[PDB]
């Protein structure tokens, strides 16, 4: 697959697409159009205009298909990128949505939280809460294995769990204030002394 | 000169963002990635953490005798004495735009990076050309894309955010509306390619 990424050093999403490519050892050509001369900029825009008439950044060309804008799932779909986070995202969505627990709509935040669940599943053997420190002992951590014991009262009182991974329909659609959620876990559960 | 300790988790996103700011501003600190430590070292880092934050929550930053619990980057910066040209411009943009109904994106990290882009563009061009667009460097050719651009008002009225997602409406901010992708509204003929 021949990939070209039209990018700008000042464009945050352009750098995130580039980062994903580098991390997954994807073979691509990145054009940081703003680092070019006045005439090279004109030529980069003419090349871009042929595949994206709006001359907008980011734009990804994969062989003969073009993905315009911050459409990370569509870019992944044309390149053939499938990770265990994508798999777990689908599983969690199917299981939780009928229960009224929606995954946070900020996809980039939810994806890093799911990556945290996976990192915890590998090192501990269970999906310990990604925004808490686990002990590594399953029995001590039983109340913070996701979904934790605190999700139900936290979502009922504030509209979201402690990591903001699961949110209610009201939190999702802004019908309630998106309040900060305090740590409900009894501090004694660490068994420090 | 201040003694700084950041209690962090490798699985905590904001923890790495606080650490990134420290490193980029030469702020010396101890970073404890509590989850990388052994079983008994986890209990001791939690004992040190518990003394300053009984709830044993991450992130937690200790600056001398003052403790900041949670993702409170502004509070951390005020206690250390961090005050950058981005902070200055953020305040100027906030005071000028909030009374008009144009709020700065609540994802404070993304807003700061956009403001850094505005500053990078002011330095290399002489004006704050839109950081998510390609500037020519000719003010007259870029006139419609000097921040705030000619397209902010129609984009925010129709989608709730400007093209870069720097300025958002109150409904976008609180989640009352869907946060849709904003397409490039600029007529491509303005680029004067041929
Ligand atoms: S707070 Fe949220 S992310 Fe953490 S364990 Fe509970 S449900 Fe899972
Ligand atoms: S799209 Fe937003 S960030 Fe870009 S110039 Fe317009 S108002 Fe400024």
């Amino acid at each position: 697959k021949k990939i070209v990424l039209y990018s700008l050093t000042t464009c945050g999403f352009c750098q995130a697409i580039k980062k994903m490519f580098d991390d997954l050892a994807v073979g691509h050509l990145c054009i940081q159009a703003d680092e070019l001369t006045g005439e090279e900029k004109k030529q980069a825009l003419r090349d871009l205009r042929k595949v994206n008439p709006k001359c907008s950044f980011p734009t990804v060309v994969i062989d003969e298909t073009v993905v315009v804008g911050p459409k990370i799932q569509e870019i992944k779909e044309k390149i053939g990128i499938r990770t265990e986070v994508d798999e777990l995202y689908e599983v969690l969505k199917k299981k939780n949505e009928p229960k009224g627990y929606y995954l946070n709509g900020d996809r980039e935040k939810t994806f890093e939280l799911i990556r945290g669940l996976l990192t915890n599943k590998k090192r501990y053997g269970y999906m310990a809460c990604p925004c808490r420190l686990a002990s590594g002992d399953r029995n001590n951590d039983r109340d913070i294995i996701c979904p934790c014991l605190y999700r139900e009262p936290d979502v009922k009182e504030f509209g979201s769990c402690y990591c903001t991974l699961y949110v209610s329909a009201d939190w999702y659609t802004g019908k309630i204030e998106r309040q900060e959620v305090a740590e409900r876990r009894p501090p004694e559960h660490y068994e420090l002394d």
